[PDB]
């Protein structure tokens, strides 16, 4: 940077601690990456300056001619990626391309089914806080008690029983692949639409490491960040059938002026996710969560499903008498980021849980593998086994520094 | 840029493309600016990368430490700024700060006055085919036809009549100063919560130069960009005794995740805003407005009020038997880019319109000053009064040429 330091000193002061601590931590929040110099060149371009209301060929003003441009480039990458009939590139996070798709859909009391938000669910599924389970009447289907996969006749009974306009599947802490055929089989029974929201996995469905929703689905939601490792954004594809509504919910139904320069990076984005590097990236995201869940295991952790087909797994740590609460709290004090989680009928609030949450998508960018994996989880056992020693923990703290150098 | 132009030659050329355009055009789009390059920087820095969900000090992640003094620095700038009790610098837009607002007073089919959207209201002050028209009951209230002043006994009996609950003053297109205290005596009458939407006054109301909507608005929404100069989004401010559900409005009700580099940004414009020469600027806005108004006038055009108090003006091309859309599409030849307008009382459709909407924030951030407006209302002149003259426009454009160097 060279205006910012001179303008505002506290503003980059802070900047700066918060790029040291990037480096300095090592991240294991699921939901985390770390993007490209390309993509944050992009947001940080001109781009910003031009209100571009409407779609190109189609804005409310003038000169939209070169940010047209962009916005098709990310709208026919994304086509590319994902096989998709269609692209709204607008959305500016995955809660806002969420809440179009309600919006196009629903009506106002509309039933819609929804993963439970204690197994693996996310928030703009119809928690009663959220404006989800506010606008809409959400029902929910579970995962079996035993093997935590996702019960598909449990999904079938909620359909028939409670009749929903709207089936969602997808999730934001489930270890495992969702089957997509099955959410639409029953979809088709029942006469619901079907909706994926694949945020968490779309980098992993992008790579060919995970099934595609796209052919099974009406409406896929996704942020561009997470796994995709794109800027800080969302995205809905669908069906061409639905373009026109879609679009037309995103604006001008729920959203003003599109961020052009987020755009731009979102295009950057899926033009690095087109690459064949990014495939082998993704595919040591999936072995790296793969070899951690195993070195967790040794360690003598219990892993929700016993595993994982993905980018995350979680950490069921009543074998352990911690609450997922206490062990955030101790990790941080070594300088591992991982984020409390419910589990599965967890009988601890969501605020206290009995789990944490942990995916290999931020520390593959930094190059991360396999023996990483190895020593990442033999520093879990040493901080979770020794949460009253400070010797432990210091341990610790040295062999999280000597991963980050 | 270094590594976009390797990384992404489509993206980068399109982004060039963009940057000489803004350059080489006269943008009189009445919501447009350019940002300084400190802002662009907070943008396009690695704050995209943290996930911090919640507020400073009590956020869903660990490691928000610094994210969370960015986050406060941009709330206690905007409380300088604008004198609130409370600031919510997380909403992604104005449309989203207006949604957040919406969704904290309001249940579904609850009654809302608004200015007439024909009369200068926003999209978002009860489309129908937006969101804010879907999920509430919009009423409206409009200009006395001569004067296009607001009617305030209109307002008063609008009011009255239909017994909001919420009552939204501000507007996209209004050129005179907006009378919050008789808003508010209105509110107060028919026990009805009154929100100000200062999205294109912003900068004007933080240098003083327009009447403050602070002490009078139970909420204030704004976008960040516009008058204010600001990275694209949106905020919120309110009365203490309000923060705690404008806060949840927001996160987790229709939100996830916020913007931390946009937030960033944010701080840096709020700071710029806190600085003697942001007023010069903002005077300058104001001065030029009503140069360029007066300068119209004396080209023989109509105005909208007769005039202005604000950045904005709107020509009524009826007297030169010209639609907005026409106008507009023979300046975007010559390289002056404003956008059709409805005017108050409009016998046109919002799709071609009887005028043209004008404003000065943009050309003044480039230096432009008295002579430039006068220069500028000469050009408009020539190319209105000469549609049909090749030669007309072709001087035109070697006169705007003149004016971007
Ligand atoms: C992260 C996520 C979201 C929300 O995205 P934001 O950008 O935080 O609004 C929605 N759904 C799922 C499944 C997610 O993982
Ligand atoms: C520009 C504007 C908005 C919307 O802001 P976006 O960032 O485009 O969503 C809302 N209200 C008013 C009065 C505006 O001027």
């Amino acid at each position: 940077m060279k205006y910012l330091p001179q303008q505002d000193p506290q503003v980059f002061a802070a900047i700066e601690q918060e790029r040291k601590r990037q480096h300095a931590k090592i991240e294991l929040i699921a939901s985390e990456n770390f993007v490209s110099r390309a993509v944050m060149e992009a947001q940080g371009s001109v781009l910003t300056n031009k209100y571009a209301e409407g779609y190109p060929g189609r804005r409310a003003y003038g000169g939209c001619e070169y940010v047209d441009i962009v916005e098709e480039l990310a709208r026919e990458r994304a086509k590319q990626l994902f096989g998709a009939e269609h692209a709204n590139v607008q959305p500016h996070s995955g809660a806002q391309a969420n809440m179009a798709v309600y919006f196009t859909v629903l009506e106002h009391g509309d039933t819609v089914l929804g993963m439970n938000l204690s197994h693996g669910g996310h928030l703009t599924h119809g928690s009663p806080v959220n404006f989800s389970g506010v606008q809409y009447n959400f029902v929910a289907y579970g995962v079996d008690p035993e093997t935590h996969v996702i019960d598909y006749d449990d999904v079938r009974e909620k359909a028939r029983l409670h009749r929903p306009k709207l089936i969602v599947a997808a999730a934001s802490a489930y270890p495992r692949i969702i089957d997509f055929a099955k959410f639409r089989e029953i979809a088709d029974e029942v006469g619901a639409y079907l909706m994926v929201d694949m945020a968490h996995i779309a980098g992993l469905v992008a790579a060919g490491l995970h099934p595609n929703p796209v052919p099974y689905a009406h409406f896929v939601t996704t942020t561009t960040h997470k796994t995709l490792r794109g800027p800080r954004g969302g995205m809905i594809l669908c069906q061409e059938q639905f373009a026109k509504q879609i679009d037309k919910a995103i604006f001008p139904g729920i959203q003003g002026g599109p961020l052009m320069h987020v755009i731009a990076a979102k295009a950057v984005a899926f033009g690095e996710a087109l690459q064949d590097d990014f495939k082998a990236y993704a595919k040591r995201v999936v072995d790296n969560a793969k070899r951690l869940a195993s070195a967790l295991q040794n360690e003598g952790f219990t892993l929700v499903s016993g595993g994982t087909d993905n980018h995350l797994l979680l950490v069921d740590l009543r074998p352990q008498q911690l609450t997922g609460k206490t062990a955030e709290k101790v990790l941080d004090e070594v300088g591992i980021t991982v984020n409390k989680n419910t589990i599965p009928y967890d009988p601890e609030s969501p605020f206290v849980t009995s789990g944490i949450r942990i995916g290999t998508a931020a520390v593959t960018t930094r190059g991360f593998g396999l023996e990483e994996m190895d020593e990442i989880a033999a520093i879990i056992g040493l901080v979770l086994k020794n949460v009253g020693s400070e010797q432990a923990l210091e341990e610790a703290r040295q062999r999280v520094a000597a991963l980050t150098d």
